[PDB]
């Protein structure tokens, strides 16, 4: 099968965010925090997939691998 | 000393971005590619980063490990 393993690295499963239309899936990840002395007060990543010519629009299945992996397939 | 090591995972140090006004520090990177038959075409991170509080504005030194870190400091 058509498969994308995504390494959302320290970013948390309830910060991701999966978005596909007209035949584009796009992962993205936003987080933040305090840090009132300094610090990394927030960060986020996108990227963008494209799907193979053939499959329909909004036709896409995710889901979290046992290590973490953010799976995007067709 | 103050000190912030990102590690920028597989983007290339010509594709990352350092930018800063006002006690704050945003690195970022942004890569592309051709995947004709699909596959990831693109990607980007942002990271902000806020400095000490006593850090004068754009006053920041930034370099690249041995490793390819990016460090972020005062």
């Amino acid at each position: 099968p058509w498969k994308v393993s995504v390494n959302v690295h320290s970013f948390k499963p309830e910060e991701l965010m999966v978005k596909t239309k007209d035949g584009y899936v796009e992962v993205s990840g936003k987080h933040e925090e305090k840090q009132q002395e300094g610090g990394i007060v927030s960060k986020n990543f996108t990227k963008k997939i494209q799907l193979p010519a053939e499959v329909d629009p909004v036709t896409v299945t995710s889901s979290l691998s046992p290590e973490g992996l953010l799976i995007i397939e067709a």
